[PDB]
DNA sequence: AACCCGGAAGTGAG
DNA sequence: TCTCACTTCCGGGT
């Protein structure tokens, strides 16, 4: 299961409000409130141990190439998705 | 500190 | 066996 797609459930599911959430979602930016909790989220999600924010973190870089995400610059915690679901898929 | 960066190479899963 | 999508490590930067 694909991080894009756990971040956009997690996202889309007002429980996590304290790990991530939509700053503008019109515009598609969110923001990482917890980003030691996202990331142990994520781990769990993938069965894995020892997973980081750092390691996490390396894989949303990888979607920055991908045009997939871009941070939102001088801003902490802040990023933005450049593509929907369907998008993403094609 | 606590976060952000992208190259280089390693690896679970299917 | 092979590919994919990360994961792991790194040396920096802010």
């Amino acid at each position: 299961r694909l991080l894009w797609d756990y971040v956009y459930q997690l996202l889309s599911d007002s429980r996590y409000e304290n790990f991530i959430r939509w700053e503008d979602k019109e515009s598609k930016i969110f923001r990482i409130v917890d980003p030691n909790g996202l990331a142990r989220l994520w781990g769990n999600h993938k069965n894995r141990t020892n997973m980081t924010y750092e390691k996490m973190s390396r894989a949303l870089r990888h979607y920055y190439k991908l045009n997939i995400i871009r941070k939102e610059p001088g801003q902490r915690l802040l990023f933005r998705f450049m593509k929907t679901p369907d998008e993403i898929m094609s």
